[PDB]
């Protein structure tokens, strides 16, 4: 199986029921999603040339679904599909000391126009530096009870843009053991990244990365895609949005307790709704 879609009139018994004797059903669930793209291989993350790049090097993206540098080409990054598209994101880890001009030129070169990190590689104040062959400027830095938002201004060797302005979203308050303490935090947290997504002229597309771009990016992605699920449709697929999400890098989704928080944070929404 590949998809288990819940109608959202019946989700909250189907939740308790996966819940029912300590998630027994839940567990098995879980487990069914455990070799979802393991089959693919890392060789060129694994070249010899390529070591120095990775932060971790047991966290490789797969050849399969890697973003390509301009011509090495290598950047420890994936493609990932989401609701819409297509690229619609790039996970990738936090950027090394030499790395972070290979960050920016990827960010440059995709088009991206939104980073979400939820774990610097930005200038500390408003005086502009160079990055590589890239010109990177903060324009503001705006600190919220629990999220940063940073815009800086960019410019590259021009292609489709000569000059660009990027917002760059930071969640601050991620336990460093476990999920959030609220479904709230997180689910607002996306729903105003999606905001800004979306009513943009054209956000290409978004990159999301924690220290090495796994479980907590991965639990990210989910929940945006499945929050978009619940404004459109009237039935839910987290089993679907996570095995997607597995299929194009490793540890989309990395615990069950992710898995859970994930079906919280569902759970929540459709309560809500119910009553309004």
């Amino acid at each position: 199986k590949t998809s288990c879609p819940i109608k959202i009139n019946q989700f909250e018994g189907h939740f308790m029921k996966l819940q029912a004797d300590s998630n027994y059903l839940l567990s098995k669930e879980y487990e069914e999603l455990k070799d979802v793209g393991r089959n693919q291989s890392c060789d060129i993350a694994l070249l010899p040339e390529n070591r120095g790049k990775n932060r971790y090097n047991n966290i490789l993206p797969y050849d399969a679904t890697r973003v390509k540098l301009s011509n090495s080409d290598y950047i420890n990054a994936s493609y990932i599909p989401g609701n819409n598209f297509r690229r619609e994101y790039i996970v990738t880890q936090g950027p090394l000391p030499g790395t972070k001009d290979d960050f920016w030129k990827m960010v440059w070169e995709q088009n991206v126009h939104n980073i979400v990190m939820v774990t610097h590689y930005w200038p500390a104040d408003q005086d502009s530096l160079y990055y590589g062959d890239l010109i990177l400027q903060m324009l503001s830095e705006s600190v919220l009870p629990e999220w940063t938002i940073r815009e800086f201004k960019i410019c590259g060797e021009e292609q489709l843009d000569a000059h660009r302005l990027i917002r760059h979203f930071h969640y601050t308050v991620w336990p460093d053991h476990g999920v959030p303490e609220t479904t709230q935090s997180l689910i607002q947290f996306v729903r105003t990244v999606r905001d800004y997504i979306n009513r943009s002229p054209g956000a290409g597309p978004t990159v999301v990365h924690c220290s090495a771009g796994v479980g907590r990016t991965g639990t990210f992605i989910a929940l945006d895609r499945i929050l978009q699920q619940l404004d459109s449709k009237d039935s839910v697929d987290i089993y679907g949005a996570v095995h997607d999400l597995r299929l194009h890098r490793v540890h989309m989704v990395q615990t069950e307790c992710q898995y859970v928080y994930l079906h919280q944070c569902v759970r929540d929404v459709l309560r809500a709704r119910k009553l309004r």
